[PDB]
């Protein structure tokens, strides 16, 4: 117990240094270097809503690191997680592939540096030659290497110290956007690393100034840079049983469910494949057996032939991260419904202020309309089109909100919040519609976005799957979705015998009423639903008022027999096990946080890559095109300049993602296109500090003279 209790306390990020069994602490205003040699520990506390502190436990292993340190490391973890009772959820970090929580910590980007205790280096502060290479993207890296020509090369950018002046060099075949990263180690190092007193210069192939030449000699011809699949959607479980390794399978298929997790044991989940192995301690498991949390998972990586960078993760019961319960049906966590938060609060959303809805002030908080799907209120003029054959035929006016199954149908709407204002294309394929009037609607969408000028938002919902926002376009008037029909000119017939509806609520207190199956099983007592006889008016036990009040212009427009549940008529149940968990609602955002992606379609191969951290306007390069996905809705941010398959591809590269995703996500999930520059509320919303003139100046340009 050296200085455990200097951390831990206070809401921050800590790091050590393990010296010849020791910890020692690094300098504020150097996390981020590591050296190759050593090995470190990493304390990330963030405050968990109430008042609550939440620990991320992180040691990390260099390359050049001696099996003698990285247990020294290894060990301090584990006597740490033990003083901060458990309840942390603990890392393997080895360098090159740390994980996405663990990259968040560090905007600036990681150094990794040649040499540690065993050469004898330490970290000081008060005459240098040093070299770096800064390939890659999103994830800055910058590595150490021999000070000479023979490290350079076209595709990536370099870096040179000299103390009062370093120089930064691009290869030819570098990007604009890669060049821009490494200013950000340049800033780090002249402000971090010299209290702000040295000149960064700059140059490319050619120009490279005086100073930098007298130390490498003449440059001469220099290479080029080089660098998956859908490789994740099945993972196994294994139930651990106790130096003699045993492992027993409780599950084969993704999907898991929740109940194969019993208290007195300890499981291994493998995503191997997407290089990821998670730990699971119950809390019956003996303490000796917790204890080896560590080593037993690395057992596991052996006897599987994982990699032995495959990153490694340890949850305690009751503290699970939402990717690792994504991999369970519908996770429902036993006491955790009201208070704030849940189990876990993800690094980059801690710092999201929690606004709730308040219609009277949407047309202000951008953040507002992100953290509830809603663009605004849904009053302002509408244009809606029903497919017929081969071209979009305006609607009945009157009809307005009625949806039939077996059409398709085009919504242009005109939205106005804050200053600006734009327009929204949504394209509604009926589930029961015919396959040509279907593909047909969503030509006709995006021939609508062309003839517009390109600007218009697309999305595209499935019948059943529709967003929060569409709900709310009628005024109070709910949106009726019929299971199978036409508002085809005479093409109505006759409806069905019996037919019961259930009506769902939003956020915005409009509500919609889909057509479904007369059976007991789909009862929801969150929602509301509504014989040749009468019509029965049923309410739930989470029954509210908007779905009450939906549930009479229902019975408007076609008398009623209020009946509340648990108490139904005789007659009634002449209609099993229904749903009766509550929804989400608030702590959604919660239990599902927002990620961001870049996805590219190269050779038969689909790849996406998540960017960490905090969800910053910068990471949206212009040339690529990106994943904003959030649980009931999947941005697509199109990026300007990128390539012109991309930009068509961008519906193709969402279902892709989504029927990949481990969580067997709903099928009908539905999916946004956006244009650069033409961000909705709903969008931009999630990035705090957007600048409307950001990409008005070039990025790189910008930052170029910014700091000389």
């Amino acid at each position: 117990h050296p200085e455990f209790l200097k951390a831990g306390k206070e809401p921050g990020l800590q790091i050590w240094r393990v010296e010849k069994f020791d910890l020692v602490p690094v300098p504020t205003n150097l996390y981020g270097d590591f050296f190759t040699g050593d090995a470190y520990v990493i304390l990330k506390t963030v405050q968990l809503r109430n008042g609550n502190l939440q620990y991320d436990l992180h040691y990390w292993l260099g390359n050049e690191c001696s099996q003698d340190e990285s247990g020294a490391a290894a060990i301090f973890t584990v006597q740490l997680d033990d003083y901060l009772n458990g309840r942390a959820v603990q890392h393997r970090e080895v360098q090159g592939f740390e994980s996405a929580t663990f990259l968040g910590y560090f905007k600036s980007g990681l150094k990794y540096k040649k040499g540690g205790v065993a050469s004898g280096f330490k970290h000081v502060v008060p005459v240098v030659q040093r070299l770096f290479q800064v390939k890659r993207r999103r994830v800055v890296r910058a590595t150490e290497v021999p000070v000479s020509w023979e490290s350079f090369n076209n595709g990536d950018c370099f870096i040179l110290d000299l103390g009062n002046n370093i120089h930064q060099w691009c290869g030819s075949n570098s990007n604009r956007y890669e060049r821009l990263k490494a200013t950000q180690v340049s800033k780090g190092i002249r402000d971090n690393e010299r209290s702000g007193r040295a000149r960064v210069h700059v140059s490319e192939e050619g120009t490279e100034p005086e100073a930098m030449l007298q130390v490498l000699g003449p440059k001469p011809a220099l290479p080029a840079g080089t660098e998956d699949a859908a490789n994740r959607k099945l993972a196994k479980l294994y139930k651990v049983s106790n130096g003699t390794m045993s492992v027993s399978l409780v599950a084969d298929e993704n999907p898991f469910a929740q109940g194969a997790l019993k208290s007195e044991d300890c499981f291994i989940l493998d995503h191997g494949k997407d290089g990821k192995i998670f730990v699971w301690k119950g809390k019956q498991a003996n303490t000796e057996e917790r204890k080896a949390a560590l080593k037993t998972a690395s057992d596991f990586i052996t006897k599987m032939d994982y990699p032995k960078q495959t990153q490694v993760s340890v949850l305690p019961e009751g503290g699970e991260t939402p990717l690792f319960k994504q991999f369970f049906k519908n996770w429902r966590d036993p006491d955790q419904t009201d208070g704030l938060g849940l189990s876990y609060l993800s690094s980059h959303i801690a710092n999201v202020e929690r606004v709730p809805f308040d219609a009277a002030t949407l047309h202000t908080s951008t953040a507002m309309a992100a953290q509830h799907g809603m663009d605004d209120d849904g009053t302002g003029q509408k244009q809606i089109w029903r497919i017929e054959g081969s071209n979009k035929v305006p609607v009945d006016p009157a009809t307005y909100g009625q949806f039939y199954g077996g059409d398709s149908y085009i919504i242009l709407y005109n939205y106005r919040h804050g200053g600006r204002q734009g327009q929204i294309i949504y394209n509604w394929q009926g589930a029961q519609s015919t396959q040509d009037e279907v593909a047909a609607s969503a030509i006709l969408t995006a021939q609508l976005d062309e003839e517009l000028g390109g600007t218009p938002v697309q999305s595209r919902v499935v019948q059943g799957k529709e967003p929060a926002h569409l709900m709310s376009l009628f005024g109070g008037k709910p949106m009726i979705i019929y299971k199978g029909g036409t508002s085809r000119e005479g093409g109505q017939t006759a409806p069905a015998s019996t037919r019961l509806f259930q009506v769902r609520a939003n956020s915005a207190g409009a509500t919609r009423a889909v057509e479904v199956l007369p059976k007991a099983g789909a009862l929801n007592s969150n929602d509301a639903f509504v014989t040749p006889s009468a019509a029965y008016l049923w309410v739930g036990t989470g029954a509210s008022e908007a779905e009450k009040t939906g549930a009479q212009e229902l019975l408007r427009v076609l008398q009623p027999v209020q009946v509340a549940e648990g108490s139904e008529p005789d007659g009634f149940w002449e209609a099993a096990a229904y749903r009766t968990s509550p929804r989400l609602k608030d702590k959604k955002m919660d239990a599902h946080p927002p990620r961001l992606f870049a996805c590219s379609n190269k050779i038969g191969r689909f790849v996406i890559e998540e960017v960490p951290g905090e969800l910053m306007q910068e990471d949206l390069a212009t040339d690529d095109v990106m994943l904003l996905d959030t649980w009931d809705q999947v941005f697509v941010w199109v990026g300007k300049d990128s390539q012109e398959e991309e930009k068509t591809e961008a519906l193709t590269s969402a279902k892709r993602y989504i029927e990949t995703d481990p969580a067997n996500r709903d099928r009908r999930t539905p999916i946004t296109v956006v244009k650069q520059g033409f961000e909705p509320p709903s969008f931009v919303g999630w990035f705090l500090g957007w600048d409307d003139d950001y990409w008005s100046v070039d990025p790189l340009d910008r930052a170029m003279a910014e700091l000389a």
